[PDB]
């Protein structure tokens, strides 16, 4: 019965990722980064998630992992701004990048 180990939307509880899934990409799964509008993330990097809705076409402006191309990713079934989907890079080629806060961690 472990307690912590899936993430959902905080929002609305939709389905999202799992702790099994957390990615230490360059040596940490958590990565402390802003935007250009000075809002701070605090990002779980993984390389799996479910349940949220991709938007638009990729871009690499600001891009917080080298060698990557951001989209937004939004809760799929409530429209919260849950992180980003990162492609076009290498060893990954994708991973997800979601803010810690805005998930909740609980049982299976
Ligand atoms: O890797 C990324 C993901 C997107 C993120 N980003 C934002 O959070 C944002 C808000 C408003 C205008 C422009 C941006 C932007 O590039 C950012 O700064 N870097
Ligand atoms: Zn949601």
């Amino acid at each position: 019965a472990p307690g912590a180990s899936i993430f959902r939307c905080r929002q609305c509880g939709q389905t999202i990722s799992r702790r099994d899934w957390l990615l230490p990409m360059g040596g940490d799964h958590e990565h402390v980064v802003f935007n250009p509008a000075g809002m701070i993330f605090r990002v779980w990097c993984f390389s799996l998630a479910q349940g949220l809705r991709l938007i638009g076409a990729p871009s690499g402006e600001f891009s917080w992992f080298k060698g990557y191309d951001w989209t937004i990713a939004l809760c799929g079934q409530c429209g919260s701004h849950l992180g980003w989907h990162y492609e076009g890079g290498s060893q990954p080629q994708t991973f997800f990048g979601l803010i810690k806060d805005r998930l909740a961690e609980g049982p299976a």
